[PDB]
């Protein structure tokens, strides 16, 4: 429209997808989904935007293969008896590694560099640990390649502190690392005056503070709230569908897609 | 030999690979080791012990692929230019994706599930940090899972640590997880009287602490230093050559193989 | 409708990707669009039907790996000289193989193991070829496991044979295994009326011998010539796009999508 | 020695490899070897060598997989019941996708790109054929590609043709390929004067078609008669051991390793 | 006991 | 019967 | 001349 | 400059 005139000079973007948009039916990977991601992010980053990509949705996918393990060395005998509940921890830690390893193949497949990047919260308490990181960041953006990063929950000792989620941990690092717009890639269009499910409920073209602040019932308050944080600070911040391979670009050039956190765009 | 004879209740193993072990010519993978080593492990978890892993060389494949990427994208005019130096972390960063990418593919291969955990020095200060990764680390492996330790590189704000490399990470999580023997994986088939290339040098059947004290002058400094004081905590270790593929299965077995570092054998 | 109402005895599908849906942007693979085919053709095998895949598509992506060579392994002063055209047998034996290992990757990852068959034009001359080609794939579905079928270009001498190209290949596999329903997976949302540019074009419910049998003008036309040779000996066939990933479920449902080509329905 | 001097003219390499070289235990792929053996063949390829490859050994990989694939889809009730022999063509045609799909993952990593063609015994009683089949091997050599050949025996209708088993179909494509050296990597180091077993045999150095043409009792058999009707029409064939890494260098560089079948050499 | 006697393998992945 | 009952499913996994 | 002395490796990748 | 005219994008790859 008008007031998405600042997807011009948009230079670094902060890409953070959600678990509903990684896995797929029966909690394996959805191919198709994160296929068509990886190959908008390798179009972009060869297009000359700096992408940094904030995964997430390795619990599901790790407790799958742990049934599954579970399952091929369990015994007959022992199916007969009651199941147990697969730790949470060991579900990250077996999640994490293969997710990464299968957007390593992707992204080695279109023929761009990927790297692995896990921060904790523990070590975001340190000035000088900001400061490492960002060094680290600009070496690695200047050789084009795409930070992929995430939360280290197969060693977290776990809301008290800086970020607690992914969606608060996008926010926290679109913020240091001084990006230019933040894409909430979740399974919704964006953000509704209600219930998705209601008919009555119709999409929200930006996000007021002055209106909108209270019309919406809530998860998704969680993306609000972040979304909100961020945008307060002066970071301009898009919650758009990334069940479509085409959301990023339309977001980009300007088009009127997803729904919009700005500062200077609310009156 | 007689000295040996503890490998027979040995029940959890912590193996760590050596940078010599995994990058091979040029800085690329080794996939002859690499996959004989892969293979062994998944022989011995489906033997009924439990195999702990502490990855290493992640710094030289890095560097490779961030040189590849430089070139690829980079031109003629500029290499014409004077050469920089590749930041350290991005190197690392970039290469432990790849290696535990690598991994993941051959353990799957394999019919092996591979968990990657991450674990750095600022995190080792917390005892109920320490309690939580015990916890982890046993429902990993009552689902015979082979938990892939490191050392994260390419977040480390970084020797006055608890450990500083990964020659003294796998002595602290084996003093930490109970292990009942530690393989350290180097390039050279033990510990020698003197330099390995000196043809005078003899190997170590077993290192004193009251005779081999001071009888060797050296790195594999670092590695005789960990060993040592894993080895005064109770801790059996094995310093042994990966470039062969039976080498863990000679020293599980009993046979003489490697240099023993043993508190109760020294006399 | 109420004329695509055979889709419900549907057992049996012969699924033929095209050229323009393997190979995307810069001839390299569309990981996007084939992922979403891989994901959709595991949920059918799943489901309960037995499908034959016959792969395309293998000399554009077999060309872009072969520039790459030269490029890697030329030098300046000769990226000086003159160009040469790359053969053509040796990019399609190059594309050829890293198709099917992508098809094997992904099918893995899918828990669906895919079988690659060659099939060249000088084989279908016997009919006892044929007794061996119908048992083998028998044995192979009775597994659940999906036939990659392709024409062995890198080794055809080579339109007087049976079969010319992949768009007969589907139609004479489908005659000779016996099948329900041929998809023949393409660009465009079917047959129009004219140029699919042509605004006044309209899309074609159902093809009909007697009436639009010369009205269409067109490549595409070996595609309506193979589903009219297909649809004349009772196969019904139709002509989908599979740029979208649930087409292929819209056509086993019986919904109105897709040019059909059926000897019973055209009156 | 003396009479391998012939090891500095070679250019052109056809390597077969043996199925006891190719599948481990269990009937799983051997990651050790073919590791080893592909990081040696990339390292002839960029030494300015010819490697053409004849793999071989894909029906026991297939018939692990389709086995597995009978009980994941199997039913208790149905284990309770007698079993089946799985199909000789399908248990081909699965095992050669997986073989190649490794092949491919593992030359893409050692950066050297490898290329598959499958050739049948009706298709060589053609001269123009050959003709084709020469040209395409040469512009895929031109351009430093491994040509991975094989025998099409998920098609094959099938000792009366031109070749029966990839032992033969080494020699016959080291004579029309007009190569230099041809070796057939088996499990034992060469050609003995009696059973391998038998603590009285000893070693081959080369073999003589006046003495040791009926001085050794036997398969081996099969591979042995191949090499004698290579070696007649003037191609040096030696028999090597693929159990270790460096046996192909240390051939190619004029050692005495391995058995050697030269006619001019035998007198 | 039967649903597991008379079920497959593929059938207990699932939930 | 017994051999399968108190059997696991990588053991079957062999001959 | 220029147009290769002036060019990256990835934009020969290309047409 | 020689080095690099005549040289080939595989030699660069090397120290
Ligand atoms: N008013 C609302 N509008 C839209 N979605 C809503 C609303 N209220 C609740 N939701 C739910 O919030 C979900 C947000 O998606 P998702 O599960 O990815 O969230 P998340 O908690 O941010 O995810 P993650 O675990 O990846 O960080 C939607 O899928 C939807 O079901
Ligand atoms: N007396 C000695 N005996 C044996 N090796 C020695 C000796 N002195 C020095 N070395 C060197 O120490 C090396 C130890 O191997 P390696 O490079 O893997 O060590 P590291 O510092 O423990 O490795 P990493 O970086 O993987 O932790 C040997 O390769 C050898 O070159
Ligand atoms: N009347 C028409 N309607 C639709 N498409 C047409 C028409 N005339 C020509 N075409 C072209 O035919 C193409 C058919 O697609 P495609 O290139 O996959 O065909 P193909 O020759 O069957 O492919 P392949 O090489 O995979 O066998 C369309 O993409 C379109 O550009
Ligand atoms: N005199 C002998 N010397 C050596 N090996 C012998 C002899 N007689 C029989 N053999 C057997 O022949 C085998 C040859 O190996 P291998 O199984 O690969 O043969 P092949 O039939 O050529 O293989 P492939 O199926 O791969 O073509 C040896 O492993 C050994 O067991």
């Amino acid at each position: 429209d008008r007031s998405r005139a600042f997807a011009r000079d948009v230079k670094r973007i902060v890409v953070k997808v959600g678990t509903a948009v990684v896995t797929g039916k029966g909690g394996r990977l959805a191919l198709g989904r994160l296929g068509a991601l990886c190959e908008q992010l390798a179009e972009l980053n060869s297009d000359g935007f700096e992408v940094i990509l904030v995964s997430s949705g390795a619990v599901g996918l790790g407790r799958q293969r742990l049934r599954y393990r579970q399952l091929v060395n369990s015994s007959f005998a022992d199916l007969q008896k009651p199941q147990t509940e697969l730790d949470g921890k060991a579900c990250a830690g077996v999640g994490q590694s293969s997710l990464m390893a299968y957007y390593e193949t992707m992204f080695d497949q279109l023929d761009v560099t990927a790297a692995q990047l896990l921060v904790n919260d523990s070590s975001f308490r340190d000035k000088d640990f900001r400061k490492q990181l960002n060094e680290t960041v600009k070496s690695m953006l200047d050789l084009r390649v795409i930070p992929i990063f995430n939360e280290n929950d197969a060693i977290s000792t776990r809301s008290s502190g800086i970020f607690w989620d992914n969606d608060s941990l996008a926010a926290l690092l679109a913020l240091e690392l001084k990006a230019d717009l933040l894409i909430l890639l979740s399974d919704v269009e964006g953000l509704y005056t209600g219930p998705p499910s209601d008919p009555n409920s119709k999409l929200i073209h930006t996000f007021v503070k002055e209106k909108h602040q209270d019309e919406i019932t809530f998860g998704m308050t969680a993306k609000v709230k972040a979304a909100v944080n961020a945008a307060y600070a002066g970071i301009p911040v898009i919650i758009t569908s990334g069940y479509s391979a085409e959301n990023i670009d339309k977001v980009l050039r300007g088009l009127r897609v997803g729904t919009l956190f700005h500062q200077d765009a609310r009156l």
